[PDB]
This record gives structure tokens, C-alpha cells and sequence, in this order.
């Protein structure tokens, strides 16, 4: 059993062609997960998740701020305590419009990786 | 499986009574269930003050994550507290059990997968 609090993992900062201004945080990972792993994200004012699919789902949880979420048409903002379930190949992003860092818990099957 | 994407307020859930010869005063909303998810499921646990979750085993993973409070975790060996923005993994068959000792609510996030059941 793995007790830790998710701040003391060492954020991974994202820079590409579709993602910019994101740290990610592996919590839980392919070392321990047997089925899903589960993943931190922090995302700095202006940071963006570029619209993507992948063949796996994402099971999401809003930890803190307004977090913009890309739709394949059109984008909808949710709170701290909203849940995102994205089904397997929905087109999805995401950023950050806010003046504040915004964190979510991001969950996935492991054949989606770490 | 079906296409699109659920945005809702975790809170819309109602907290459901958990009442097992194992549990007491606890509440839970299945956030993403077995109706939907193609691999695991997400709920969200609400331990009332002094609610216990005694310890047990099952041949499946927890992951959790702690949103709310001061969460007491029973170990096969003792007990460790732990708090919001805390995780937790406990690998299959592991003994574990959770306790609040604290006067408030602690809420927490857990996925298991869903071939153990919502
Ligand atoms: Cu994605
Ligand atoms: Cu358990």
C-alpha cells in the first residue's frame, strides 16, 4: 500500500505542438497500476490541452479552478467538483482561461500508458 | 461503445447509505458507474464522523484520492493518517480499511475496476 500526497511527486512540464503551459503528475502508474493509472495535471493560466481522441476513455475530476473544456465543436467551462467521464474517441482539450492554476485528476486504462 | 462526454457537479449525486456488517456511517455517489465505463468505475465516499470502513480484502486494486479531511487508514499492521491531496494505492488482496476520527465529513475519490462492482 502507497500512502503519498500528490504534491511531493515531481510534476513532468509539458511544452509541444498541442500542449503548452501543463505539468503532469504520474500518481499512480504502470509500475503498480494493474488495470488504470491515475495522473495530476496542472494546468498554468493559458495552458492548453489541444483537441485530441485517443482509443481509451478518460475518467476526470476536478480538484481546484475553471476548467475550459474543448468539445470536437464548441468548449464548456466546469468548476472544482465537477466529474468528466470523455468515452473512448470523443474528441476533447482543454485550458485554462483563468488568472489561477487549475488541477485535475485524470484517470485512464493502462494501455493508454502513463 | 457510445461517443460524447459527461461534465456534472459530483454533488448532483445523492449520498447513498452504505450499510454492510463492514461499514457504518458512510455515505456514497457512484459518479461514473457500471452502466457507463468501459474498464473501472469512479465514486466518491463521504465517511461520517466515527464512520468505519473495518478491514478487508478483495482481489481487487483501490486507487484513491483524498478531497476532503483527515482520512485514518487501517493497515494489515497499525494505522496512518493521511489528508486532502493525499493518494492511496492498495494492491489486490491487501488488507485495508478506513476509519474518520476526526467531527467533519472526509470525502474521498475510489476506483476500482469494475469487474468488482460499483
Ligand atoms: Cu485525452
Ligand atoms: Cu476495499
Amino acid at each position: 500500500m502507497i500512502l503519498k500526497r500528490a504534491y511531493d511527486v515531481t510534476p513532468q512540464k509539458i511544452s509541444t505542438d498541442k500542449v503548452r503551459g501543463v505539468r503532469k503528475r504520474v500518481l499512480i502508474g504502470l509500475k503498480d497500476a494493474p488495470n488504470f493509472v491515475m495522473r495530476l495535471f496542472t494546468v498554468e493560466p493559458g495552458g492548453l490541452i489541444d483537441r485530441h481522441s485517443h482509443p481509451w476513455e478518460h475518467e476526470i475530476f476536478v480538484l481546484k479552478g475553471k476548467l475550459t473544456v474543448l468539445k470536437e465543436q464548441g468548449e464548456e467551462t466546469v468548476e472544482e467538483g465537477f466529474y468528466i467521464f470523455v468515452e473512448p474517441n470523443e474528441i476533447h482539450g482543454f485550458r485554462n482561461d483563468t488568472d489561477s492554476e487549475v488541477e485535475f485528476l485524470c484517470l485512464i486504462p493502462k494501455e493508454g500508458g502513463e
